[PDB]
């Protein structure tokens, strides 16, 4: 089933990467992927780049392992694998210099900081982040966490099976585009939202190019690939944000909805200025959105990763 590192090591590579560099119990079910479940303790198995992968970390190595299926002999991370796994978690990135930053403009960031170290933001796929959100609303993370999974359960490609477990990878852009997906979708559980899902993925496999659309949003500017995701069926301000932060390299975006509205009013006391409205809308909304992005600097959309890492 499941590996663990203590019961097979000869399976596991490791990366460098102190625990103040990341933190897997703080990031992988913050919110951000719906991808990993700690089957067993201190152990967060799911699936990347279409791989089922488990990692773990000690003090200062963040271990991993993959599963190759039965077409391939059993065997450590390879060179660029990890690499793969480098970029997931952005390790390029210094966490030290952003929360120390974030602390100098931020009291009480400074303060959440100290309980809540090696928070990082995810660099997701572009596919499986827009179509992760957009198939369902993300009031509930264990519920868009069941979503995703009867999604990719559904139209994704069967990897493996560890224990009672049954990894599916993510569904591709023509698999969506397929007939009766609504449907079918639907009567998983999904929703008015199945059909976002598969209006999305025609809208983009035909009227946007295709993927190379996509690819093509995380080198556009922030502002564009926003404006340009808004368009698809089921996108809006708030999920273009969560794409552009999450999967579309734009760190300085700030997804705003409600959750966020009660951070800034409990922890700064923030009030909207530039609107009338004294509750969300889509001016006051941006107007909080730049407050944190104001106040934060380019990688607002990561400090905002950490108070909510904080908060579940």
């Amino acid at each position: 089933g499941h590996r663990t590192l203590a019961s097979t090591p000869a399976l596991w590579a490791s990366i460098p990467c102190p625990r103040s560099e990341l933190r897997l119990d703080l990031v992988l079910p913050s919110g951000q992927s719906f991808r990993w479940r700690e089957q067993s303790p201190a152990h967060w198995s799911g699936v990347l780049a279409d791989q089922v992968w488990t990692l773990t970390q000690t003090e200062e190595q963040l271990h991993c392992t993959v599963y190759r299926g039965d077409k391939s002999q059993a065997s450590r991370p390879t060179p660029d694998e990890l690499e793969a796994v480098r970029k997931y978690f952005q390790l390029d990135v210094t966490l030290a210099q952003l929360y120390h930053h974030w602390g100098s403009v931020d009291s009480h960031f400074q303060e959440v900081a100290q309980k809540f170290q090696g928070v990082r933001l995810l660099r997701q796929d572009p596919i499986e982040c827009l179509f992760s959100f957009i198939c369902s609303s993300n009031n509930n993370i264990a519920r868009i966490t069941g979503m995703v999974e009867r999604l990719c359960q559904a139209f994704g490609p069967r990897l493996i099976q560890l224990d009672d477990v049954t990894y599916h990878g993510f569904p591709s852009l023509q698999a969506l585009a397929g007939p009766e997906v609504e449907a079918h979708l639907r009567k998983l559980g999904l929703g008015y939202r199945a059909r976002y899902v598969s209006a999305s993925a025609r809208a983009i496999l035909e009227e946007q190019g295709g993927l190379a659309w996509l690819q093509q949003l995380r080198e556009s500017s922030y502002e564009e690939a926003h404006k340009a995701l808004c368009i698809l069926p089921g996108v809006g301000t708030k999920v273009a944000d969560c794409i552009c932060l999450m999967a579309l390299d734009k760190p300085q975006a700030v997804p705003v909805d409600v959750h966020m509205w009660h951070i800034a009013q409990r922890d700064y006391s923030w009030h909207p200025t530039t609107s009338q409205a004294k509750g969300p809308s889509p001016q006051t909304n941006k107007e909080l959105g730049n407050f944190f992005r104001s106040l934060w600097g380019p990688y607002a959309g990561w400090a905002q990763a950490v108070l909510f890492s904080a908060d579940l």
